[PDB]
């Protein structure tokens, strides 16, 4: 942690977000892929699994929307149907490439969760199947009911983002700290604002004490929106308004970048409110970017269905919806 | 609090500072001006208080450098040798006029220190005395010694500051939250460093939590520096650096600046580290001016001696220091 070992996690962080770039996230686990497989009727295979991530990553034209990908482990190990590691498509491209280290949640009091894997990750990020990776990525998830997140759950998941996020900077990685509100829930617009404010001044409070140089820190936050079960509704403007002023209440100016997760919302709620946040007036220094998994790749599977016939227009989704994202994060949706 | 009422807080804040202003502290109880007076022979009467903040007002020009003045509660009810209260002077040039607050401290736990006030505090902001006040400012105060500040003296201060702020908000009052770092005390300066990203981050988390208008808030901080019995020296280079990476650290973009206090260091030194401070590069929102008393008021006093015949000198001192003050605020006291 020198001066020249914290300027190339600086340089890392912006390279990511240059020009309006966003992240592909493709680091799904074999059990959450599969999940989205059976119901598109496509086979869990590791070789459906894997190819999937080659019709990604083998995209024509991706690197001048998508300025990293987020990796799964198991995805390190494989490579084309040509024969080419995976990392080899991307670093071609020179799109950033970086691991997800979370091992998950476990049950955390009465119906939280908190995140796992810090006791190996130091171990974990030393390995050479990830010495490509410039960055990470961890996930931690917030459940919402009457009196949740609790307190206690919001400063334990803030520890553990900001023990991660120190691992990773001390390793050379730049870490993607996801402090995720669950969409699943009943609460209004008013409620997630208010705990979005709770969660991201406490994930602040933690890297601040956990030392964390902040601006190689990356944010991958939700939208601030009611929740799916609740009969509020809300527009991309009003969603704009809230997200952003939640995020100019507690994101100091250190930070370089916020990368918004779409979280179960579609891919067009996700891309508009991405729009409708960068057309928002409101000084600030950090971009306002994208890390979609969903919003990016729902598409590239409903037209692929596991029939290699469908892989062109599998990509040519994904490279259309992917410039729509950047379009969004530079704020031109409308435009030309 | 609605949007009217806002925006309205904001536009205070943003007046105090505009053009490079800062502020004029002149709010010192009876006691702790006496003491001072002490010092340098002149007797502690109420008269003698008066006079001097009359000299203060009452100085021709100062309102090009300083674009608000904290009063004690005692000079709201005072009036210049001519007849013309205090505040009328004050007003006539269109400074804003702030009010202290707080009640001073309290011992909390071993060697800390809470200050006191809450309890009667929107009573108090609604009183008619301090009807042409615009804004406010309370003062906690951190004492280090092994393992001081404390967890828990950090978070009380930091919700009783929270406090204080949402109340005056409510009542229509900008408040400047005085985390202030004392000076006397054996630390390093990495240590200080260190602390100061745990007491200012801990603080945007219990504004948060209080839901204050993040854009109506002033924060009046200390140099990042060692202790004065330290034997570790320091430039103006260095505080300037490490203050900046303290606060890129910790403020978010919506907070309107950032205001210094003097704290025991010499005016030259105040003056010369807030210059310092903004000739640093490093993307930042918030202004990075002066909440000064002895780095602005000391020379007055030493030149005044509480003598009449004095008081033209002791003025230009004032006005000289102010500019001083006002140019290393916009980084620019080596140019012109
Ligand atoms: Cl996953
Ligand atoms: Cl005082």
């Amino acid at each position: 942690m020198d001066c020249d070992h914290l300027l190339r996690l600086g340089m890392t962080a912006k390279k990511i977000l240059e020009n309006g770039k966003g992240i592909l996230a493709a680091d799904e686990t074999p059990k959450t892929l599969g999940r989205r497989f059976e119901k598109l009727g496509i086979t869990n295979t590791e070789e459906n699994r894997r190819k999937f991530r080659e019709i990604l990553f083998s995209t024509k034209g991706i690197e001048r929307y998508i300025g990293g990908v987020i990796l799964n482990q198991e995805t390190f190990e494989q490579t084309s149907g040509s024969g080419v590691p995976l990392t080899e498509l991307l670093k071609k491209k020179g799109i950033e490439i970086g691991i997800k280290l979370d091992k998950g949640l476990i049950d955390y009091k009465e119906k939280e969760k908190i995140s796992v894997g810090l006791e190996d990750l130091d171990l974990r990020c030393k390995s050479s199947a990830f010495k490509d990776a410039t960055f990470a990525k961890w996930r931690s998830l917030f459940y919402f009911y009457d009196g949740i997140p609790s307190e206690d759950c919001i400063n334990e998941n803030c520890s553990i983002l900001a023990k991660y996020a120190i691992i990773c900077q001390k390793n050379g990685l730049v870490p993607i700290v996801e402090p995720e509100v669950f969409l699943e829930g009943d609460y209004s617009m008013k409620r997630s604002y208010e705990v979005t404010r709770q969660i991201l001044s406490t994930l602040m409070k933690y890297l601040n004490y956990e030392l964390v140089y902040i601006p190689g820190v990356l944010i991958k936050a939700s939208y601030v929106t009611s929740g799916q079960l609740s009969n509020e509704k809300y527009t991309p403007k009003k969603v704009a308004t809230f997200t952003l002023r939640a995020l100019l209440s507690t994101i100091p100016c250190g930070i370089p970048g916020i990368v918004f997760l779409s979280g179960g919302h579609g891919s067009e709620d996700a891309i508009g409110f991405l729009n409708a946040i960068n057309m928002e007036r409101g000084c600030r220094t950090w971009s306002l970017s994208f890390s979609f998994a969903r919003a990016l790749t729902d598409g590239v599977l409903e037209t692929w269905r596991g029939d290699d016939s469908n892989i062109e227009e599998a990509q040519k989704i994904l490279l259309e919806t992917s410039f729509k994202a950047c379009r969004g994060a530079e704020g031109k949706l409308w435009d030309q």
